């Protein structure tokens, strides 16, 4: 039932997952003067070297890329984290124009998309089981703003005609996500949720303070997608993002000065 439409959109979503409303909730406002450095807080380890893409899909919420999970092989470690966590999957939020798109926000700036790599941790074996855990996922969000374009983007880019209607996919091997990051790791780190139903409590979010430029005729091709099946009214999957929630009671820690 649900998705990012007027009657059935974000503010709906409490009623059948009532942990919407909860006390660690995603994406938050990033307020960059009173987030604290955390002198503490280690580098993160990216280690996607061995990555192994299988597939992307567009599941009627957004378009993911699916990866080999059944060993280390793309992991994330440290940082605010302990232990391993495997990259499960990628994906983008976005926007009908350039002004709107991300779902975390910045002194209350919006960014044009938002990229979420999305790992669990080894530790529970399953993505299902570390989704019941406070410290089961990581998320990796990396924002997007129009300018340059992004070569490593483009072989995603290209092949989204390809799964346009939800419940269509496609072959997608050799993707190398190092493609996707930008220089610096820097970034901002707080104890969250899903941003999509079921709305879990499960993620530590690393949000880099870095974004990547992406131009306007990529971003243009996300908005080519749809909503819908085939057949179906055409709706295009735009807009895609959940709003900031309320922050409560957690602080956001930053890697940097
Ligand atoms: N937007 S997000 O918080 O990164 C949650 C995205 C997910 B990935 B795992 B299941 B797969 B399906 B559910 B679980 B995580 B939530 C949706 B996607
Ligand atoms: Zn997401």
């Amino acid at each position: 039932h649900w998705g990012y439409g007027k009657h059935n959109g974000p503010e709906h979503w409490h009623k059948d997952f009532p942990i919407a409303k909860g006390e660690r909730q995603s994406p938050v406002d990033i307020d960059t003067h009173t987030a604290k450095y955390d002198p503490s807080l280690k580098p993160l380890s990216v280690s996607y070297d061995q990555a192994t893409s299988l597939r992307i899909l567009n599941n009627g919420h957004s378009f993911q890329v699916t990866f080999d999970d059944s060993q280390d092989k793309a992991v994330l470690k440290g940082g605010p984290l302990d232990g391993t966590y495997r990259l499960l999957q990628f994906h983008f939020h976005w926007g009908s124009l350039d002004g709107q798109g991300s779902e975390h926000t910045v002194d209350k700036k919006k960014y044009a998309a938002e990229l979420h790599l999305v790992h669990w941790n080894t530790k529970y074996g399953d993505v299902g089981k570390a989704v019941q855990q406070p410290d089961g996922l990581a998320v990796l969000g990396i924002f997007l703003k129009v300018g340059s374009a992004k070569p490593g983007l483009q072989k995603v880019v290209d092949v989204l005609d390809s799964i346009k209607t939800e419940g269509k996919s496609a072959d997608f091997t050799n993707f190398d996500p190092r493609g996707l990051l930008p220089e610096s790791l820097d970034y901002w780190t707080y104890p969250g949720s899903l941003t999509t139903p079921p709305l879990a409590e499960c993620v530590t979010w690393i949000v880099l303070k870095e974004p990547i430029s992406v131009s306007s005729e990529q971003v243009l091709k996300f908005r080519k997608l749809n909503f819908n099946g085939e057949g179906e009214p055409e709706e295009l999957m735009v807009d895609n993002w959940r709003p900031a929630q309320p922050l409560k009671n957690r602080q956001i820690k930053a890697s940097f000065k």
